[PDB]
Formats: structure tokens, C-alpha cells, sequence
């Protein structure tokens, strides 16, 4: 059920998806702007490993279209597509060390949400 909250709630969240998306942190965050496009860069096992894309233009549709309802469906996407990256690849890749800095960003920010 909406709480009088979820408006003002969801603007935090806006603004920490406008900060992932921002010059400051596009040295890491950028592979996780669009959908992995897996058949482009060879990953012909990525929708057998990864059952749920996500990415952070698919965030930012489904913020611009009202779909989130409250901020913890938001965060569960966010986090999502972190963990997807945790999945398909191995621990040591660089794409791994972004989504942790990233993640971070992320984590950090979201944990001031005003209550
Ligand atoms: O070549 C490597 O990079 C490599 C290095 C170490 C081990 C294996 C390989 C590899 C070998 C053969 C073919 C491809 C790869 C490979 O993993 N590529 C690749 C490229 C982009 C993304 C990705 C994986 N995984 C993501 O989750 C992702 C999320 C957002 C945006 C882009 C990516
Ligand atoms: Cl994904
Ligand atoms: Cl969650």
C-alpha cells in the first residue's frame, strides 16, 4: 500500500539514478548505461545464465513511466543488475571491480534515504 512517503522516497532514488548516470562516476559505470547486448559482444551464454536483464536505462524508463511504486522495488533492480554482473562473470574481471564501485555509489547513498 502507498505511504505519504513514497513520493518523496522515490525522489531520492531519482536523484541517486541521476547520479549513477552522471559524468562523475562514468569512468565505472558506464557497461551498466544500457542493456547488455550479449550476441555484440559474443556472450552467447549470457540470457541461459542471466534470466532477468537489468540496466540503468532500463531504470530510468520504468522511473520516467511511474512504474516504481515505492523505493525498495527500485533498489531491488538497481541491485539486480549488480548482481547480475556477479553472476556471468568471473570475480577478477574489471567489469566486476566497476559494478563494486559502483555499487557502492549506489549502497551508500541509498542508505540516507529520508524516513
Ligand atoms: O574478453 C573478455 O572481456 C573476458 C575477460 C575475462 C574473462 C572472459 C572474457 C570474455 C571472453 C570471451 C568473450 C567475451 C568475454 C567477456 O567477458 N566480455 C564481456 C564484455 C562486456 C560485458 C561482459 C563481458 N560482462 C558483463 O556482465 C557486462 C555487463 C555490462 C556491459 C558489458 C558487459
Ligand atoms: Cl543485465
Ligand atoms: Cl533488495
Amino acid at each position: 500500500g502507498s505511504h505519504m512517503q513514497d513520493p518523496e522516497q522515490l525522489k531520492h532514488c531519482n536523484g541517486i539514478l541521476k547520479e549513477l548516470l552522471s559524468k562523475k562516476h562514468a569512468a565505472y559505470a558506464w557497461p551498466f548505461y544500457k542493456p547488455v547486448d550479449a550476441s555484440a559482444l559474443g556472450l552467447h551464454d549470457y540470457h541461459d545464465i542471466i534470466k532477468h536483464p537489468m540496466d540503468l536505462s532500463t531504470v530510468k524508463r520504468k522511473m520516467e513511466n511511474r512504474d516504481y511504486r515505492d523505493a525498495q522495488e527500485f533498489a531491488a533492480d538497481v541491485r539486480l543488475m549488480f548482481s547480475n554482473c556477479y553472476k556471468y562473470n568471473p570475480p577478477d574481471h574489471d567489469v566486476v571491480a566497476m559494478a563494486r564501485k559502483l555499487q557502492d555509489v549506489f549502497e551508500f547513498r541509498y542508505a540516507k534515504m529520508p524516513a
